[PDB]
């Protein structure tokens, strides 16, 4: 065996919604472990499933190594193994500092980036399919050395057929983290038949991510302290209920500041977090075109 039998846990990172993640060594570098046990093997494969599709790998999709078993002499263990990021969540790393002009257009285009990517069919005999992340949050995505992001936590996932227009596992309910459920998804109007509706609620998520990142963008030593969207309007936990009321019925966003349009990145920023949080996820920008915009954005500040 070349996986799990030659890793060594070195330290806890924290248990998450299924398994646990772990810093090890293998063949000498630092590697991510996440540890499901036995009874947690369908959530074990679909990640596995989802981390093996043809063609996945991108600079901004979180590095995959593989799947293994483990026996210690008593149990079976489930392990995912994939790359290291020592920075840690996007979350965390907004929470531990403040970013430039620069930083921040590097956060966010890589973000788009990787859920074009993610979103994006290749046609061919080594095809891709089309993906949507379905949990999308600064919370599952990591930030790498380089200062760029890969997005992470694809568990959730879900991956199109186009000839047929259908769903890998036809979903029929609800699931991700309701703080940043999409208006379609909290009042449950959404067609989950429909893939095009999965990615658009991806959307309105990177939207609320980029105002997590926008809010610590340093200018003259003037940002804001970081918060989760919609730390305002409802408490930690929120219910899906206590986020229908604020999103589809008082129809409330997180809030733009003025000071955004002191310069050409924050108003490019500000106008794409619009852009993403239409109720109608028809009106809003596709990832693809997010990137594009970022891209013009990232060439004219010389990143």
């Amino acid at each position: 065996g070349t996986i799990a039998r030659t890793i060594v846990l070195q330290e806890s990172i924290g248990k998450g919604r299924f398994g646990e993640v772990w810093r090890g060594k293998w063949r000498g570098e630092e590697v991510a472990v996440k540890i499901f046990s036995s009874r947690e093997e369908r959530s074990w494969f679909r990640e596995a499933e989802i981390y093996q599709t043809v063609m996945l790998r991108h600079e901004n999709i979180l590095g995959f190594i593989a799947a293994d078993n483990k026996d210690n002499g008593t149990w079976t263990q489930l392990w995912l193994v994939s790359d290291y990021h020592e920075h840690g969540s996007l979350f965390d790393y907004l929470n531990r500092y403040t970013v430039t002009v620069e930083g921040m257009i590097k956060l966010a285009l890589s973000t788009a980036s990787g859920l074009a990517h993610l979103h994006m069919e290749i046609v061919g005999t080594q095809g891709k399919p089309a993906i949507a992340h379905r949990d999308l949050k600064s919370k599952n995505i990591l930030v790498k050395k380089n200062g760029t992001c890969c997005i992470a936590d694809l568990g959730l996932a879900v991956r199109h057929d186009s000839a047929t227009d259908t769903i890998d596992i036809a979903p029929n309910h609800r699931v991700g983290t309701k703080r940043y459920m999409a208006p379609e998804v909290l009042d449950d109007s959404i067609n989950m038949k429909h893939f095009e509706s999965f990615k658009r609620a991806d959307i309105y998520a990177m939207g609320l991510v980029f105002w997590e990142i926008a809010r610590r963008c340093s200018i003259g030593g003037i940002h804001e302290d970081y918060q989760l969207p919609y730390y305002d309007l409802v408490p930690s936990d929120p219910s899906v209920e206590e986020m229908r009321k604020v999103v589809c019925e008082q129809k409330l966003r997180p809030n733009i500041p003025n000071r955004w349009q002191s310069c050409e990145a924050l108003r490019v920023m500000a106008k794409i977090m619009r852009e993403c949080w239409y109720a109608n996820g028809a009106a809003r920008l596709t990832a693809l075109r997010i990137k594009k915009t970022l891209s013009q954005l990232s060439q004219q500040e010389g990143i």
